[PDB]
């Protein structure tokens, strides 16, 4: 069921907050994720994904923004809807901007390019070059924008 798989997810993240720790609040993310591997169904999928922005958003370290973005990522891999993708993109930038480190702009590059290798639908493709491009705009440095030219030169390559 949908709603069941929902409220599992749910009460992993209320099960989290009322341990309080950044153990786990790691941890959490991680069993959603988990939860989300053996899920076909894409409303299950989304709420995976916000729960684990919300729960990045409550830790706010630089480890577990990291551990986000990369469970965020393996969530979209795994997905064939193009709606949960791109909502998987946009969240990667959201979890990203929460720290707005350049470690974590760059991961966020790196896991959206991975989205992006994975996905079919040229319109997950479009929307992966929009986001990876406000990455390096968020960034500012020299080196995210290279990262990310070469990251979009790569689905370009692709495409074709």
């Amino acid at each position: 069921d949908s709603e069941e798989e929902q409220e599992r997810i749910r009460r992993i993240l209320k099960e989290a907050r009322k341990s309080g720790t950044e153990e786990s609040l790691r941890q959490a993310i991680e069993d959603v994720a988990q939860l989300a591997k053996k899920s076909q169904d894409s409303e299950v999928l989304e709420e995976a994904i916000r729960v684990i922005l919300r729960i990045a958003k409550e830790s706010g370290s630089e480890e577990a923004l990291r551990q986000a973005i990369r469970a965020v990522a393996e969530i979209a891999k795994e997905a064939q809807d193009s709606e949960v993708l791109e909502e998987a993109i946009r969240v990667i930038l959201r979890i990203a901007k929460e720290s707005g480190s350049e470690e974590a702009l760059r991961q966020a590059i790196r896991a959206v390019a991975e989205i992006a290798k994975e996905a079919q639908d040229p319109r997950v493709l479009e929307e992966a070059i929009r986001v990876i491009r406000q990455i390096a705009e968020e960034s500012g440095s020299e080196e995210a924008r290279r990262q990310a030219e070469r990251a979009e030169e790569e689905i370009r390559r692709r495409a074709q």
